[PDB]
């Protein structure tokens, strides 16, 4: 549906004008937590520097030790609370009404088939290079969704992409050598077994000891001659 | 001993050092956390200008969908994380070593000898006037002097709690609570004119104050006698 999605746009709108509002509870209590800390400052550099004549008159003694037994207790407590239940809550309802795994799956194979009925070079996808923008693990995902149907059109492509955007800068959760063991993959079942072997020598390269790439290599100079 | 109290003056220092870290943790993740909120400040304003075009061309309806199943999770993780075991457990550590209810009574009752064994006014004794105790301090020892039966350092404490308050000090005191147990510690005392001349301010501040009322009544009851 149309309204469906008005509907999820305007739940995450609220979800994050409530994110905003557990910001400003968190910074409130960091912040009186700060102002302690600064006071406690004070008070403990000016007794570090004469703990004598300080222990001296016990006003300051007094204060030590009710700031010992009890502050410190407040403190802790205040350290320990919580301000985030509200915003939690909001969450945990809502997600009554999110979209589950089946439903990511569904939209990645919809982006799929959409990339070729419209004919799109994926860097004219991830870039948004048309008249949004996409991260290397959405690629990497995007590539093993394709792997998964073993479409590895699919998976090259996306696979590439992924690998493409990792070298170009991109700070990720997602390393190189998995997109290049899904990547060799996906070229050698289409055929090129020419490109396989040097993406394989290309992971190798990386991981001198990556057991499946080595077995890899062997099979693949072996096919080759064969 | 000196050196105990100075073992203890450096513990509070490190704890105070612990606290700055923890807080130096808080504030990175909050950071990350406000990062996280307007990079979807910025996607929830653009889809709702037009949410047909928008879902239109359907990387957005990928990322939307991957943001409400993964990643709203993660982002929800991430608020639910604990940036404090490491604080918490040098205090809890460091506790051993603290004083307990009975050191600070204790404490409470040096301070009220000090007091008159250099026969000290008590503004002078808290606004550290000698060559600083907050409104719920001065109550706090005015309590434990009271619970002594002490009615006289009652009586001075509660007088300089008042003080305090009236110059305008936030506390989390209230001036009623420190009105009956003045009022009644100088019943106690003798003068009975202070008594009645404070329990009618008492009565000024709160008119339906149930002892306060009786009190009235009875105080000049015994006057008149």
């Amino acid at each position: 549906s149309i309204g469906q999605m008005t509907d999820l746009i305007h739940t995450e709108k609220d979800l994050v004008t409530s994110l905003k509002d557990y910001i400003k509870a968190e910074e409130d209590k960091l912040e009186q937590i700060k102002k302690w800390a600064e006071k406690l400052d004070r008070l403990t550099s000016t007794a570090t520097k004469d703990p004598e004549g300080f222990v001296g008159h016990p006003v300051n003694a007094f204060k030590l030790m009710k700031r010992l037994n009890t502050e410190w207790s407040e403190l802790e407590n205040l350290v320990l609370k919580d301000m985030s239940d509200g915003f939690i809550s909001n969450l945990t309802i809502q997600r009554q009404y999110f979209p589950n795994d089946e439903d990511q799956v569904g939209a990645a194979k919809a982006l799929l088939r959409l990339q070729d009925t419209y004919n799109l070079d994926t860097d004219t996808i991830s870039k948004g290079n048309l008249p949004s923008f996409l991260t290397a693990e959405d690629c990497f995902e995007l590539g093993k969704v394709a792997y998964t149907e073993a479409d590895y059109y699919h998976t090259e492509l996306w696979m590439e992409q992924a690998l493409r955007q990792l070298d170009e800068g991109e700070i990720s959760t997602i390393d190189k050598v998995s997109v290049l063991d899904y990547l060799s993959y996906a070229v050698y079942q289409q055929g090129d077994l020419d490109k396989a072997l040097l993406l394989t020598k290309k992971l190798l390269e990386l991981d001198p000891e990556h057991q499946r790439a080595n077995g890899n290599l062997k099979y693949f100079e072996y096919i080759m001659a064969k």
